[PDB]
């Protein structure tokens, strides 16, 4: 089971490059498009990749010319982009203007209205003066532009074969919901296909099979004469399942997986070599103190974020998962001075101050040191082992 | 006493999820309006969210355009605005332009105009003609412009219940106290409600005063026999002070530090099995050797401060916090370039240079492992103790 | 073999010091000529040095100004610039515009038009009106101008001896090859000389060939009576060949390297107090067990970056090269944020935290944990050693 | 020694924050003025504040423009500025303009045009028209624009006594000796005042010489009978000198220095509790190891840091000190995936990447690990000891 289990470290991870560089070229495609619609349909769109919003209005005139603007530019599309874009299909051509507003109250109710390209190409500005472009921002709810554009791809006909088509549905939309004196604008895109080797893949299978049932073979010899081949067998599983789902992302994350935990059975064959016994039976001995000081440390850590939270979430730290990221980066290091620098509040400001200094003091000595005295514990304890 | 406790747990913490939530909702809308006032108020206000002042003038004429621009926004915020907003109340509408100056000397007089918005509203421009928009740059001291906006909030309106308003009160100054040729400008606005369940948290009241009683009790008994428990009545005061300060900020600090203590009293509760027995020892063992050290390094580290900011103050550091803040960065590893990229000034330039490598070195390596070498003794020790 | 050998630290690293500060000056001006060739022929060039691609064209617009703008800077070089530049040689001046598109399919075809300086320089700009300059953006692969410029070098002349010129050769390309909507703009730029002591370094190569002797000398005298000498016959071999790649970069490369490996053999020379023995014994006892423990850390590595990269790579992550950058930056403490900032996707989200959670916990406790373990029981043992 | 050492903590700890805030307060009018100059003078000066140069040209009409601007505005100072400021005193007003050309070879001559504030202010720009304002951009070295502006400071009349003046001699350059097609601009100003307690000083003086007398008298006590009240010694001699130059920077040095050590014998006087006692012991005993160990890794730091700059000084590093703290910043972690980006070159690049790894590899690991086995022994040496 030597050549079997190296011919899978090889083919699984030439599975897994060949495949992410074909999901990488797409989704390549994919945002060049997105942010070549963001610079054309949006006003004032600088390149700076802002937000998921992509800007903000704060007037209410920019409204209107974003709105004039995105559909002018929709009209001009075919002088003003410069990829290969197209009309598409309400199953109609044109705009879809969709806007909300409260009822004068309760009631969110929608005037959508339809615009055909006849209607926009007749070329006297007569949609523009309609009352469904009078908006009042007292009771604006938001306003939706939608359409639909086709795109060739040619870097699939660039030196390689020919056929590939795309359909995109865009929603720029205009949110206001926080009637708070700003509107976000929005680009929401899609893309799907349509008209205008599996060899590798069943190989992979193969492999992955044989060893699963050499590996089961070799437990239940294990069963009955009384874990690192479970982790084979789970690389076996995580293999021939995302071959399954690239046959018919999850994929993505089942074979990333399944080659993270293949390079962990290498580090497995290392340990022929004694050192490398040594260090991995280091990790073993010491892991289940490990996890019992990081689950201590743990809650610990989930007291501070709550108290974080709730304390300089208005000064910095809007959900949980962003103050868990932030406090796990000041006790890594980075981010440690951009947190003073965002904190002014008197009061508030020296909760602040002892908070941060008795957190990253307490984690970083009192947890750093104690991980390291728990290695070092474990690492002479199996010294005295092999003396 | 477990499920009282564990109530305890989940109960406080629920009630500082959904108190937390609350001021975050209420602080984003006052955030998003003061944003959408210096989007609207300041003359050339980028987005890019300045400082505490919003931008600065170096010109003589910025400064006319900055208030012409001020007062011109506010007559048409009906226009111009995308909030609710509408105009209130000096007891009256309208502007109230205070300025400042020196006499021709010693003493700062003011000089403040009050302009109704009918004074405003005339079709010709009147006020922008007397000599009281006669500014003498020489001895300026401040320009004040101050107004009062209404806005109802209507995200409330959204999904939930109706009332609710507001009333701002703006103060656009003109800061050229430091007669420097650099006007600062500042929008600070107030907000405060006008016209136009308790159950959850009497029920943390009985279930914090429940677990005082009964902490007592055992207080009591380890008394009359002869400290965790005085965490727990710790967090039992701070719940039941924050739930009176959140009946009738600082009701913020408490709920914080009290679901600390909380988070902290469940590890105390990991301790039954023996491996956190084991690092709560070590850390109540390790904890008064530690709390010395890092005094004695508290005294050299305001030695490095004192010495950093009387020298690198002005090439860098202003006040004694903002060094503080700076070298605590610098010991933990971030900001280490930025500190070198700010310094060029020959001989002080050595001396920045020493001091950096100095203080780095020392503290780095004589303090993070002299801290390792107080937790290994006392792992060590621990561990003596359990063989 | 005292002054023999410091002879060689000191003239070494005078040699080097000299070398890298002549290449300093040489390149200096070269991106000094090139960022002055950027804000020249691109349109828009903020001077904010974007990134390989100079700026990027989102529009069918900025297009046709671009390519207008560089022809008619380059017609205008003599007011515009302010070097000392001049039109040079196709055998030939002006322009050589190229570009290449689809046949209509499969071939890329291009068409390539000269412009004669006098062609440009008509008083009808009538070039702008050919057909050449129509372009189909549904099948145009790239457009190139090229041309060439001779400039003399005048900070040579400024303190020091006269002669020198230089020629180079630009080619501005608009690279639309991913057809999506995004033209990229380069400035590729040549250099190449034209018309219009050794003493030093020769005796950089007896010192070596002397030490490299001697060395060779003590070498047969360990064979006969049977490795840092080793080494410093490494540094003279560096050197030597460095030397004469420096008399006929790869030289840089070599005189860098030789000169660290100068600088561990004056860390070999302060090994005679016992303190440093201490200390080099220390590394040379404890390195085998490092490389170890680095091969299978290193595996485990790997790994993390092939998962990362097929599953993040869309979310940040593009080449392996830069997962491995990235993720060798999370254990060290810096980008750390910045990841969880990129990050927004609901499974994947949760998959990426787990992830970035379990690399940084296990990288740094169970690793650097294990390699303050290793040292530690390193140095104890040669303490036991020298006890 | 009780009294007279804490109030030599203590007068000391208040003359430095008086003396810091003192020039704290001047300093911060001398950048303000500057940039208020930079924000009036240079053309273009966006608020950026840039590099040591605010801006640079890279046509040759954005010279012409910045030229005939900052004539422009010294001309119309009185309308465009806000500070105080006034025309100054070649014992005249107005500019004087010096430029440098070779001598259409060899000779930088120059040509310097003094104008007078009333050749400006003519009706027609007679001055702009004159041949002096041609500019040979083949031959042109650099042009310097200089002028003597005065200035009343009222920051000091705000809220203290009345009197203070200025005097400030700005230099407008436009740097053109690398001849590479990019003038700088600098503005080099100056200010020196002219005309329009010290009982705190003698006392610290008087302490610190009791105090030196005293030490004095320990020190023959501690020689007859045969060092922290060196350091104490240090601390009188170093506030004594620093006490003269305030009398009649450098002064800043030492007061800085001062503190530091009356901060380290505090350090000292916290000793008498022994958890201190044992902490300083530590220190004492385990301080020359580690300055061997420091010095041997600075030997490799050395090798390092040339060989980082021969070779990535083109790729980056340009002096030695910005290489050496580049690496300390990648050795505490900062600053590591920046250097990972700005290189792209395919041996160099291979050559950098195992460069950095290599780097922050064994000197992480096998200095890191290295100091805390130091300290390690060192501290369990001390518990012997104390057993």
């Amino acid at each position: 089971k030597l050549g079997l289990q190296i011919l899978k470290i090889v083919m699984v991870t030439t599975q897994l490059v060949r495949f992410g560089l074909s999901n990488q070229l797409v989704v390549a495609f994919k945002e060049d498009n997105t942010v070549a619609f963001k610079h054309l349909f949006l006003k004032g769109f600088s390149g700076v990749d802002e937000d998921d919003y992509s800007c903000s209005i704060y007037t209410q005139e920019n409204t209107y010319e974003s709105i004039f603007f995105a559909i002018k530019q929709y009209r001009h599309l075919k002088n003003i982009s410069l990829a290969t874009l197209g009309y598409g299909e309400d199953n109609r051509t044109g705009l879809k203007v969709c806007k909300q507003h409260y009822k004068t109250d309760s009631d969110i109710e929608t005037d959508c209205i339809h615009l055909d390209l006849q209607v926009l190409t007749t070329e006297p500005e007569d949609w523009a003066q309609t009352s469904f472009f009078r908006l009042d921002f007292y009771r604006l709810v938001q306003v939706d532009i939608s359409f639909a554009l086709k795109g060739i791809d040619l870097q699939a006909v660039h030196s390689r074969e020919i056929p590939d088509c795309y359909l995109f549905q865009n929603t720029i939309t205009f949110d206001n919901t926080a009637h708070s004196g700003k509107i976000k604008i929005y680009l929401n895109s899609e893309a799907n296909i349509e008209e205008c080797l599996l060899v590798f893949d069943v190989f992979v299978i193969m492999i992955c099979l044989a060893s699963l049932i050499l590996c089961t073979r070799s437990i239940v010899l294990a069963l009955r004469l009384r874990g690192w081949y479970v982790l084979v067998t789970i690389s076996d599983l995580m293999t021939i399942i995302g071959s399954i789902l690239k046959m018919e992302d999850v994929c993505s994350i089942l074979l990333g997986t399944s080659t993270l935990f293949v390079w962990v059975g290498v580090i497995r064959y290392l340990g022929y070599f004694q050192t490398y016994n040594v260090l991995i039976l280091t990790m073993q001995a010491s892991l289940p103190k490990v996890l019992r000081f990081c689950a201590c440390a743990g809650m610990i850590y989930l007291g501070y974020t709550f108290c974080g939270w709730i304390v300089l979430g208005p000064y910095h730290f809007e959900n949980l998962n962003i103050v868990a990221e932030c406090l796990f980066s000041l006790v890594n290091g980075d981010d440690m001075f951009a947190t003073f620098a965002q904190i002014q509040s008197i009061l508030v400001w020296l909760f602040s101050r002892l908070y941060l200094y008795s957190f990253i003091s307490l984690f970083i000595y009192m947890v750093l040191s104690l991980f390291i005295a728990l290695i070092t514990d474990s690492y002479h304890t199996i010294k005295k082992y092999q003396q």
